[PDB]
C-alpha cells in the first residue's frame, strides 16, 4: 500500500522549463572501434577507460530499424525504443478517440505522487542554432496533446535535442550527461554513415 498515492491533489497544468544550451566537453577522448557484418555490430568497449564518456555503449547490437538508428542508440542508455501511447495513460479524451491519443513519445513516466513527466528526444545534423529549431518542433508536436492531458494529472513535458557539440534540453543536465549524449551520437553517426552503404 502505497502511501504517496493518499495526498491532497497537485494543480493540475502543463509545466515547461526552459530550453537551455550545452556545450560538450568531450576533447581528445577514446571512441570505441566498430566491426559491422551482413547488420550486426560488434563495438570495442574494451578500448574505453574506466569512467570516460561512453562508459553506458553495450558491445553487442543488432539492427526495418535503420532508419531510426542514430536516434534510438543515441538515446539508448536513458530509454529502450518505446510504441506506448498517450491512450494508454490517459485513456481518451471527450469519450471520442482522436490522433492525439495515439501520439508516442519517447517518454511517458507516472509517479506514485500524481506527476506525468513526457520526455521527447531528437537529434540533428546541423549546429547549435538547429538543435533549438528542432526541439521547438518537438514542444509544438505534443504541446496540444499535453496541454489537454494536464487536466487528468499534471504533466511536465522535457526535451532532448542533441548536435555535434552540444544538447538543447530543459532538464539540468550534468557535462558528463551532456558528454555522454553527444559522445553516443557521434558515434552512431560514424555507424550509421557506413550502415547507409
Ligand atoms: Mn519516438
Ligand atoms: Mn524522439
Amino acid at each position: 500500500e502505497r502511501i504517496l498515492k493518499k495526498q491532497p491533489a497537485p494543480v493540475r497544468a502543463l509545466t515547461i522549463h526552459p530550453l537551455r544550451r550545452y556545450e560538450s566537453s568531450i576533447y581528445d577522448t577514446p571512441i570505441p572501434a566498430y566491426v559491422i557484418k551482413h547488420v550486426t555490430i560488434d563495438i570495442a568497449t574494451s578500448e574505453l577507460a574506466d569512467g570516460q564518456s561512453g562508459s553506458t555503449i553495450q558491445p553487442f547490437e543488432s539492427v526495418q530499424n535503420l532508419t531510426l538508428f542514430k536516434h534510438d542508440f543515441t538515446f539508448g542508455h536513458l530509454a529502450d525504443t518505446t510504441d506506448k501511447k498517450f491512450v494508454e495513460v490517459f485513456g481518451v479524451l471527450e469519450n471520442r478517440a482522436d490522433d492525439s491519443d495515439f501520439q508516442s513519445p519517447d517518454m511517458i513516466i507516472e509517479t506514485e505522487t500524481g506527476h506525468v513527466y513526457v520526455v521527447e528526444f531528437t537529434t540533428t545534423m546541423g549546429d547549435a542554432n538547429s538543435a533549438d529549431l528542432a526541439a521547438r518542433n518537438k514542444i509544438a508536436k505534443y504541446e496540444i496533446a499535453c496541454l489537454d492531458r494536464s487536466a487528468i494529472k499534471p504533466i511536465s513535458l522535457y526535451i532532448i535535442a542533441v548536435h555535434f557539440n552540444g544538447v538543447v534540453s530543459n532538464l539540468d543536465l550534468s557535462d558528463e550527461e551532456v558528454n555522454e549524449i553527444v559522445f553516443r551520437f557521434r558515434l552512431a553517426r560514424d555507424i550509421f554513415e557506413e550502415l547507409r552503404e
